[PDB]
């Protein structure tokens, strides 16, 4: 039968799901977490070959390696060795919807190992494998004979092989089918691959043995009294002899201990569960766990003669926490909870979804030094190490069913149909029984667009009366349904509702108290960070401290899904949709990530670290308030560090210690300060630093700042007069204004400053001209295609507008000779079709003193769409080593994701003045610049700027990062104004309005001049 | 006046503009629009150019579509608005016929001039002496001390035009909320009157930095720097331009830097005490009635022209009154104002409207005092006993820019 063409087939002989076993037969490495001899990895070097259909595959191969079969590492996706492609579709399917049917050319992967089993684990007990994640169904055949199958690529499949095995060499041959009826419930937003790409064990068992065991904490009003109740369950011999005892460890101490014989309390008319038992453990004065002090026990359930023989012994974690929604509340041991979540898929650029410790640990070291405490597993059950590790580092976790259907019409087409109950219902209850026991999970989640249907609601009801110490949510059909304890929208904006029809995205502020609406609300997915993005954080995060009911979201995403691809000359380039002839495909819609695929951060990341701070301050003449936002512990790792600075230049600074409880807040009253009389303006900046290396950070991390401006001397000073005025010479086609060692040239034909010469070298490739255009960013863009345009773009409009394609017509250009300078007078207008988008008039005030004053006063349409920018920009000759600026930085920042900035004296690297995005794009913009300096030049005003070495052209024209070439010079992009660069999502328009252009007349001016 | 925008803002149907299509929505719950017809107006910069009427048929929280039009071409440079009007052709038990109900404006095409003046048919005359810079223009003449830094006086033939010169204004007569509940006798230090008094936003005076004269091939240029400072405080600094054409216009660029630690001041504008007195004021910008920025919804952008005492506001208590906002022309006299401004004209310096608190008690100065301002701070309201004007109307952006064309009519 084709079972993969079956949704009422999932799984043959497969055992049942249960939390993380390792059967120590001693019991102290049990407690210590050391490995254990009954649990071996089969992961390393298997034989594998690709198949196009199942109907290909050789009778052979079932009792012997083909030999052209090819030596590779497992766990792997097949597409990152190259047997196929990997297919990037984001809600299309990337097969024909026609359930349950799949194609009939269906990429087979057949995985073969021959491998060792020891006689001793064949006398006696059980020997079952056990395999992590097959993509997307498979059957498995132990020594030429049939053993089972299984669905659902993202949970553990396991087999009992007692009965196929002999002592010595065994082979295993497993035959991966990549489409199955489950790809129907796999469609979520990502690489489509396929292949055994998580790990392969064996475990040995006894016959009498803990089949499944559950951990619960419960407390008293104040958290000083828990009991821990512990219900295990055997199968096996069952005999009045056998007991079970758990032991709660603290450390090396023995906190508790219970032991009983088997045998519940009586449920029924018909009696108990004679195969179980429960242990209730009193523990006074518990540690608890949390994000911010993620305390542990370790329980070890052992299963046991009465006179004292261990049979077995499992173990875990436990984490004293409850979680509990009152009041319209989620809170936390009491405490309400404010989420500084990201969403995180399981990706590497070189591996493509096999996970690995290092790279896990490394995200999650990223994440808290970036201040995230929660991370939802989007859209399915992780790699059971992930677990372990936000355990053990302190991470709030959304455990989410492997049920994603977006692709369907209408989206719950199979989640309300009950012949899909059964199929749902497995990837539900499994992930429940494999990661109840994780103090980390604090909510159980669905699933991910897959609409609203009966089979939700029949599932919600089941977690919530298996398991009553976790809120359960799900976000499809509308994010409010009676599916979901948690209003829990994706994208829905802060205070600009979207009435779309059936599902609307309500502000998140009106949400809350629509009539009769009670429930707390954290959005699954919020703040879409794709590509230069993340414009608007920082109005999600007052809101949300600002609404009780508000308490957080999940950034959507962690990291980019891009894969590495190696050129002609075998370097390395970043690749997203099609780039693998995959088609259709949706480009580039795969990156959305805070971090690039190699974990290096997008700038944006540093504007999420700073919104998420836990520490708020507020200044009052010099005394500073500090406030805590943790919920549970004191600043004992923390001091704070402030410094005063006269543009730059700096002045004082000193350190204190911070001693805040939680939610609490200290006053710090600073030295009496410097009132220079030198003009500038003195800004204070203040840093909260661990002195202390932590588990997750080193020692002087900072993990807050904010800045405020404190006194200003504005300059009244006048210039002493210069020993020189500039001299003019005309011709019909030119000014030139020469002083000095210094010559400017301004084409009467164009309009523009043409040239400029200091000493006798010439400064300019191409003229200093108005720029009122960006190379688009992913956002201004969102799902506009050329075959399919979205006219509601922002760059579709600017495109239909004609605002790249409109040419400067000059309508005056005039010099004059003053007492001590010339002045040149200009406007330009900027047509397409005949109307008027803009005006441009200017004057240029050249000085004795050999410095350029430039005025712009620019008037745009007011029916033309709003521009992207209103600046000049001109290619320079020198190319320099850096740039130092007087304004916001260091690192890229836009008008409205510059909160995280500071405004000081930075300089950096030409290149690190580029924000290398796989999808190139306006970038590198500082915002708040008073003065910027490049080899020679000096140019000072009030405006934002980008330099570098590719112009806007090029960025807009090119698709991908690493087939950008360095123009001769340096492009200079100074603006007087640039629009916001929007993010809430990146498929329809974002920017908020007050980040918009949309004035009609705009004034600017710099002062150009050399050093 | 706040009786108007407490109108509009609850007006009974809602509106929205797409393309020729206005969509009415009603507001009632219970009534259908049995006594309303919907009137439309196009005028270009105040010059109408069409409009028309449709009888309105909405059911209590229903909407109703009405297509425009096609909106003919327009024969010049200018924007184009739209303003709607719901009246009421039936008189009521509480109305009479014609009452118009709500109102609603959006603006439409814009055409921006790129025409080319003309070639001046004369070239101003620049006369320097040691205290002041005098231009001299056909039977006009505008003089600028050189001490002082400000244009003190112009003349149409022998006509001064002056009685105080034009000079920069940061400070408004404070109104109520301004003042809050601070009294001479138990100042609250947080009002707004308070923090600028300390702050010496009413005591601060101009200090020359610069005042030059050059020579254009077409115009006299003069430029001008000046410190506003309080206890050795720079408070704020405006720098100048005027340029005097063949044309007789004056166009006066001002570029305003505030320092960032003073409190937000009321307004950024110059001011002037005219010597004429004028029947008419006459504008093209938002009214008819007084609108501040955070109260000028209900007001309307269109060519208006009242008496001057309409242009005061009689409130019981004095203070700064009788603002309109967004007005790109102003006529007075033979005087005309141009530029993207706030005006107010009466015949009270803000000075006696300080000083005064009861209406009855102000008298008329000689001339007419004209306030005109780039930008000006909201008037706030939430409350009248502590700041209640939003941040987004608070004048805190530091460096301003403002321009304006003085020329005569
Ligand atoms: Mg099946
Ligand atoms: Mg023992
Ligand atoms: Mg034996
Ligand atoms: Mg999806
Ligand atoms: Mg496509
Ligand atoms: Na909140
Ligand atoms: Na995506
Ligand atoms: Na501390
Ligand atoms: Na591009
Ligand atoms: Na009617
Ligand atoms: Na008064």
């Amino acid at each position: 039968r084709r079972d993969w063409e079956n949704p009422g087939v999932t799984q043959l002989n497969r055992l049942a799901a249960h939390p993380p076993f390792a059967s120590w037969r001693n019991s102290e490495e049990a407690r210590t977490d050391r490995p254990s001899q009954q649990l071996r990895s089969l992961n390393g070097e298997w034989r594998f070959a690709w198949f196009p259909a199942p109907e290909a595959v050789p009778e052979s191969w079932l009792e012997c390696d083909l030999p052209e079969a090819d030596t590779v590492v497992v766990p792997s996706n097949w597409q990152m060795h190259g047997y196929d492609a990997p297919i990037y579709t984001n809600v299309t399917y990337p097969i024909t919807v026609n359930p349950p049917f799949v194609p009939t050319e269906n990429p087979t992967g057949c995985y073969s190992l021959t491998f060792n089993v020891d006689e001793s684990w064949l006398q006696e007990g059980q020997t079952r494998i056990i395999f992590d994640g097959v993509n997307s169904a498979f059957h498995l055949w132990c020594n030429g004979r049939w053993v089972g199958y299984g669905q659902d690529s993202r949970l553990p499949s396991e087999f009992d092989l007692s009965a196929f095995l002999r002592a010595g060499e065994n082979r295993l041959a497993v035959m991966v089918l990549r489409w199955s009826d489950g790809s129907y419930l796999e469609d979520q937003d990502m690489w489509r691959m396929s292949g055994i790409f998580r790990d392969v064990s064996l475990l040995h068992k006894p016959t009498t043995q803990i089949s499944d065991f559950h951990v619960a904490t419960r407390f008293n009003d104040d958290f000083s009294r828990a009991v821990l109740e512990a219900e295990v369950q055997m199968c096996g011999e069952l005999r009045d002899y056998l007991r079970v005892t758990v032991s709660l460890w603290q450390g090396e101490t023995q906190v508790a201990s219970g032991t009983a014989p088997f045998g519940g309390e009586i449920i029924d008319e018909r009696g108990g569960y004679a195969d179980r038992v429960t242990l209730r453990l009193n523990v006074e004065n518990p540690k608890l766990w949390s994000a911010e002090i993620p305390n542990l026990y370790r329980a070890v359930v052992e299963l046991h003669t009465a006179d004292g023989t261990l049979i077995e012994a499992e173990a875990c974690d436990v984490g004293f926490r409850e979680v509990r929604i009152e009041n319209g509340l989620l809170l936390l041991n009491g405490k309400p909870l404010l989420i500084r979540g990201v969403n995180r898929h399981e990706h590497h650029p070189l591996h493509g979804q096999v996970m690995d410790e290092q790279t896990m640990v490394q995200d999650i070291l990223l994440m808290k030094q970036n201040n995230f405490n929660a991370v939802r597993c989007s859209h399915y059950p992780n790699h059971p190490l992930w677990y372990t590790l936000c355990d053990r580092y302190g991470l709030y976790v959304v455990d989410e069913a492997n049920i994603e259907t977006n692709g369907m019409v209408p989206m719950n087409r199979l989640t309300d149909d009950p012949r899909w109950l059964p199929a749902m219902s497995e990837r539900v209850t499994r992930m429940v029984q494999r990661d109840r026991n994780h103090p980390s999970v604090i909510i159980w989640s669905l699933g991910n667009e897959s609409g609203h249907g009966a089979n939700h609601d029949a599932l919600y009801r089941w977690i919530k009366s298996v398991d009553p110490s976790r809120p359960v949510q799900y976000e499809g059909g509308g994010a409010d349904t009676t599916a979901t304890d948690i209003i829990c929208p994706m994208y829905a904006r802060v205070d600009e509702d979207q009435p779309f029809p059936a599902v609307p995205k309500w502000s998140i502020k009106k949400w809350l108290s629509l009539p009769g609406e009670t429930r707390p609300l954290i959005l699954c997915e919020y703040a879409h960070a794709m590509g230069n993005s993340l414009g608007g954080f920082a109005k999600y995060w007052q809101a949300f401290r600002q609404y009780p009911r508000l308490q957080g979201g999940f950034v959507w995403d962690w990291v980019d899904q891009s894969l590495i691809k190696y050129d002609e000359n075998g370097n390395p380039w970043s690749a997203y949709g099609g780039d693998f002839g995959d088609t259709p495909n949706d480009r580039q819609f795969c990156m959305n990530g805070l971090v690039f695929a190699d974990r290096t951060p997008h700038p944006a990341l540093t504007e999420a670290k700073h919104q998420q701070q836990f520490f708020q301050f507020r200044l009052s003449g010099q005394t500073i308030e500090v406030t805590s936002e943790y919920l549970f512990r004191h600043s004992d790792n923390e001091l704070l560090h402030w410094m005063v600075a006269l543009d730059g230049k700096p002045l004082a600074s000193g350190e204190v210690p911070l001693d805040v409880a939680p939610q609490g807040k200290q006053l710090i009253e600073l030295p009496e300060l410097p009132q220079p009389e030198s003009a500038g303006q003195l800004w204070l900046t203040v840093r909260v630093v661990q002195p202390n290396a932590t588990a997750w950070s080193e020692a002087g991390h900072i993990s807050a700042w904010q800045q405020w401006r404190l006194a200003e001397n504005l300059s009244v000073t006048l210039p002493a007069a210069s020993h020189a005025i500039p001299h003019l010479t005309t011709s019909e086609m030119d000014f030139c204004i020469e002083l000095g060692n210094k010559r400017w040239q301004f084409n009467r034909q164009s309009g523009f400053l043409s040239q400029m010469w200091i000493g006798d070298k010439k400064q300019l490739l191409t003229p200093l001209r108005d720029q009122f255009t960006r190379a688009p960013l992913d956002n201004d863009i969102g799902v506009s295609e050329a075959t399919r345009i979205d006219p509601n773009a922002w760059v579709e409009r600017w495109k239909a507008a004609g605002h790249y394609q409109a040419e400067a017509a000059l309508l005056q250009c005039t010099a004059d000779t003053l007492a001590d300078a010339v002045l040149i007078t200009t406007a330009h207008a900027w047509q397409h079709q005949g109307k008027t988008l803009f005006i441009s008039r200017k004057t240029y005030r050249i000085d004795g003193s050999g410095q350029m004053a430039i005025t712009v006063d620019v008037e745009v349409a007011s029916d033309t769409p709003h521009p992207a920018r209103i600046g000049l920009n001109c290619q320079l000759a020198q190319v320099a080593e850096r740039v130092n600026w007087l304004g916001l930085g260091p690192q890229e920042n836009y008008p409205d994701r510059l909160t995280a900035a500071c405004f000081d004296r930075w300089d950096l690297p030409l290149s690190d003045m580029y924000t290398p995005y796989v999808f190139p794009s306006e970038n590198g913009l500082r915002c708040g610049t008073r003065e910027l300096n490049y080899g020679p030049h000096q140019w000072r005003g009030d405006f934002q700027f980008n330099i570098s070495r590719y112009s806007q052209q090029q960025l807009m024209e090119t698709s991908h990062r690493h087939l950008l070439h360095a123009e001769e010079g340096t492009w200079l992009n100074i603006d007087g104004f640039h629009m916001g660069i929007g993010g809430d999502d990146s498929w329809s328009p974002s920017v908020s309005a007050e980040f918009q252009l949309s004035a009609g007349r705009y004034h600017y001016q710099l002062v150009w001049c050399q050093k």
